[PDB]
């Protein structure tokens, strides 16, 4: 029979695993691998790690191992095409333009190779090409119009059975004692980063995880914006969690709850944001760019070096902002309401800095944030693309105020300003010398002042944004 080979990018799960049935299929050996390639953070790194021990211990459980090997696709797969004898190599479909590029220069590869190629689009609920071919061979540049075409698409295809025992038990490969020393998940300090006291990671990675938040999910205030145990993006992200396994038991769910068996699209509206992304970035290499990009305006951004890196940092001066940006930076996940407002303010609503910048800093931090989502929310968020009707306008006091009036949200990731009462937490450079002493927290010593003045800032800008339109 057939020596496969899995590849694992995303699709980091053995559930709803099409890519990873077809390698299984008539196979006398399969081995499954995950390429690690030698600006990102400690998060999604330790994500990764976490996820790849996971399948690591599954693949346990099926008497075989997770291969992870170190270099480039390019030159790693032909040493393992002679070395291993492979006749079949499958993975998922990966629609970014870069991912494409890539695999095509690997299947052109194989063919050549005599090694037969299987790939599955389990990444996403639909065929993204086919929505564009249905949108007369463009991506739909509006939600209203994204809805219309799948509205009338068949519904996605189920999660696909997971690979049972006996058919793993079937293709076991030989695993060699020094297997760990030569295909081993690697340690965060064998990546380069020194653990100096980190504490439990608020989003455990692996497919394991994913599948038990998902139980625990199918069960606006400060707790809202915290993590939650429910908390599902990372995980689709990474593909821990099937998308499709997840839209069907939320139909599941609807149907049980409610009388209706035709759930609103506004339950998979999260989803449905995720695939219109993905559709529109498929066939766009400058995506996450401005210049160049035919869906983008353009816009004269200013470069404010100083701005942007505060803003990064959670040092704006605005509690607000710098606990969102501190919980990001800590956590990797933030609410989108918290989103919105810390893309407003360093974009179209505070510092005029590109939301290029935005997409950079959160690709660092943000756990669910890909080439697709995070570039197609900047420019949504921006009115930059997307037909964007209207400025919405967040205050970075106001806002805050609306969404945790306790003031404990800042409380938590600012500890510095724990004593402020609520009254003053959110514009603390407000607060009388006696309360600022009384929460021992001088601002523009123990904490910044304001960077901008918000009132002024954001006149300027909204004038600027009409004239542009
Ligand atoms: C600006 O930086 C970012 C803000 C959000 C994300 N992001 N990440 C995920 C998802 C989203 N975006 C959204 O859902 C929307 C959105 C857009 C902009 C904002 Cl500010 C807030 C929400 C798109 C339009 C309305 C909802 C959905 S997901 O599973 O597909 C995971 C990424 C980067």
């Amino acid at each position: 029979g057939a020596s496969s080979v899995h590849w694992f990018r995303k699709g980091l799960r053995l559930h709803d695993n099409p890519a990873l049935l077809a390698a299984v299929r008539g196979a006398r050996c399969v081995r499954c691998v995950y390429i690690l390639d030698p600006s990102v953070g400690i998060n999604r790194w330790r994500f990764l790690l976490q996820s790849l021990e996971d399948l690591d211990t599954s693949l346990r459980k099926l008497n075989s191992r997770l291969f992870v090997v170190r270099g480039q696709p390019a030159d790693v797969f032909p040493r393992l095409f002679k070395e291993w004898g492979v006749t079949r190599l499958t993975f998922e479909y990966d629609s970014e333009p870069f991912g494409k590029e890539r695999d095509a220069a690997i299947m052109k590869m194989a063919k050549e190779a005599g090694v037969e190629v299987v790939t599955e689009n389990s990444h996403t609920l639909y065929d993204l090409d086919r929505i564009i071919e249905l949108n007369g061979q463009k991506p739909p540049l509006t939600y209203k119009r994204f809805q219309a075409l799948i509205s009338r698409m068949e519904l996605p295809k189920k999660p696909a059975v997971a690979v049972s025992s006996q058919q793993m038990e079937s293709c076991r490969a030989e695993i060699q004692e020094n297997h760990d020393d030569t295909y081993g998940v690697p340690s965060l300090e064998e990546l380069g980063f020194p653990t100096e006291g980190l504490g439990p990671a608020v989003w455990q990675g692996g497919e394991t995880e994913a599948l038990a938040r998902l139980d625990k999910h199918l069960e606006m205030n400060a707790n809202s914006l915290l993590a939650s145990p429910t908390g599902l993006s990372p995980y689709l992200r990474f593909g821990c969690l099937s998308c499709r396994l997840f839209y069907y038991r939320l139909w599941d769910l609807y149907k049980k709850v409610k009388r209706n068996s035709t759930p609103p699209l506004s339950l998979f509206g999260q989803l449905l944001w995720r695939e219109f992304f993905y559709t529109a970035a498929t066939n766009n290499p400058r995506f996450d760019r401005m210049e160049g990009n035919p869906i983008c305006i353009q816009i004269p951004w200013d470069r404010n070096p100083e701005a942007l890196a505060k803003w990064a940092e959670g040092k704006t001066g605005f509690p607000w902002i710098d606990a969102i940006m501190t919980q990001l930076r800590q956590e990797g996940w933030i609410h989108h309401l918290a989103r919105h407002a810390v893309a407003c303010f360093l974009t179209r609503g505070d510092l005029w800095v590109s939301w290029e910048s935005g997409v950079r800093v959160f690709d660092e931090l943000l756990l669910d944030a890909d080439f697709s989502v995070n570039a197609g929310s900047w420019m949504w968020l921006s009115c930059s693309a997307f037909f964007q009707q209207f400025f919405h306008c967040y205050c970075p006091v106001g806002f805050g105020r609306r969404t945790d009036p306790s003031g404990d949200y800042i409380r938590r990731y600012l500890p510095k300003l724990k004593g402020f009462p609520s009254r003053y937490i959110y514009e603390p450079w407000n607060a009388p010398e006696s309360v600022q002493k009384a929460a021992k927290c001088i601002i523009g010593v123990d904490y910044p002042r304001p960077i901008v003045n918000h009132a002024e800032t954001s006149r300027l800008n909204i004038e600027r944004m009409k004239q542009i339109y």
